[PDB]
């Protein structure tokens, strides 16, 4: 992988692996989300990151995902090469955004796009906060200053408000727990694990007859290594679903989201 | 990746990813086991597989892992490039073996080795069987005919008999269930998931103070997509050794047994 000529975005190519594909012999949406994280990390490394800046390290600040939105037109097959371009943008004092474009390396055609919103948090107190002037200055060095959006379209799916699923849910998968492979290097549950848990409550007959086209997930609270999660889904419709992940015991919400599926 | 000059082994290089590493910023043993599977698959594709031979597809036969043995001297760090060489050998009518050697791409030093035993099974009845003459002929085309062992040594750990853990276990992790990411393209639980489940019952204090040096795992029965597993571990021992057992949560049917050896950091 490498920064592009202007140094304001990063590109990397990936060959889809045997264990990364599902029943159609194409990459799962969790494989796509892991590749998005990987290219994001390689971009941060290339522009001088620790994924914190110097000021964030001095103030004990970290970024946490507030929302992830992914749209896939074609999933890459086992052995195919996918090229992913990523870039970041400051959104004033609210937070930052990381966007991605996925292309088939042979045809050059756009096969998917994604966008994520990140908010600042004090890592000790876990309290959210606005982005300071020093942090915005550090981002200006490696972000495009004119807007560059993976989802430009007015009133597009990536910015829609998601409601809270009402009990009783139509479908559920109860008692989900993370194992060590679900943790990142800092022993926190990897963001992609929550996507897997959301999808666990979709009936297998939908997965067998449809392809996932769009997923929008809001992240509200972290699942700890010793927590247990319930995944709830209700059809709202193409087939569309409303999702909710909550802690098994007290019912505390950890995520809410929506998925749109196209019949094969 | 590519077959070597003689066409009897295959090599591939991998850059260790951010999500593939644990607390020490080095690849987990599950990441190593997934890379071993990936290079094995690329080798099979390179020599004409479709992972069965022509005769196997005609008779509805498949290979299943009976044992996996991995020894790691140094885990590769995040961003490091690891080169893995793999090859297969026929073991008469018993089954086949796939071996691997892991090297640091910059130093050329061997950082790990692995060996796996595979047995033939009828895909429909799930009944094990001996390897036929036609299948052995197909393997002779792409295997070295003289022995080539990742674990040559006389009384090496890879061939040791593993006993069955006696209740009560010292440690346990109960109610483990596979999710869709744990399944392969044929909707079977990926072999590497069983390694993760074995390790779940090791106390976190051991993982925080030691590095896993050797793991030997016997596979006896498949965990179905709707099954639930219990992972049991008992210490048997600067080195710590454990005995492991995975069994179905309900009836207690054994699915795997194994041993791990850990060295203090
Ligand atoms: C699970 C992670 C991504 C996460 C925790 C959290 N807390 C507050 C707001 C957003 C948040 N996101
Ligand atoms: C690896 C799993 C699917 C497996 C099932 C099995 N059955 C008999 C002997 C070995 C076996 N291994």
């Amino acid at each position: 992988g490498s920064l592009t000529e202007d140094g304001l975005s990063y590109k990397e190519k990936f060959v889809v692996r045997s264990y990364e594909v599902g029943s159609n012999k194409t990459a799962t949406v969790e494989t796509i989300a892991n590749l998005l994280q990987e290219v994001g990390c390689n971009h941060a490394q290339s522009v001088g990151f620790s994924a914190t800046t110097t000021t964030m390290r001095k103030l004990h600040l970290i970024w946490v995902t507030a929302r992830m939105h992914i749209e896939i037109y074609k999933y890459p097959a086992w052995g195919d090469v996918v090229e992913i371009e990523t870039w970041c943008q400051s959104e004033g004092r609210i937070g930052t955004r990381r966007d991605w474009i996925l292309k088939d390396s042979v045809t050059g055609e756009v096969t998917g796009r994604a966008t994520s919103k990140w908010v600042m948090m004090n890592q000790d107190t876990r309290r959210l906060q606005k982005v300071s002037d020093d942090v915005r200055d550090e981002y200006l060095v490696f972000c495009p200053q004119e807007p560059r959006l993976a989802f430009p379209e007015e009133n597009n799916r990536s910015l829609k408000k998601i409601p809270k699923l009402e009990d009783p849910a139509q479908y559920s998968m109860i008692g989900l727990k993370p194992r060590r492979a679900d943790l990142d290097m800092n022993q926190h549950v990897n963001n992609v694990t929550y996507i897997g848990w959301v999808l666990e409550s979709i009936p297998q007959e939908i997965v067998d007859t449809h392809e996932l086209q769009v997923i929008t997930l809001d992240y509200r609270r972290e699942c700890q290594q010793d927590d247990v999660v319930d995944s709830l889904t209700t059809t709202t419709s193409d087939s569309q679903f409303l999702h909710l992940l909550r802690l098994s015991g007290d019912g505390q919400e950890i995520n809410r989201g929506t998925t749109l599926w196209r019949k094969k």
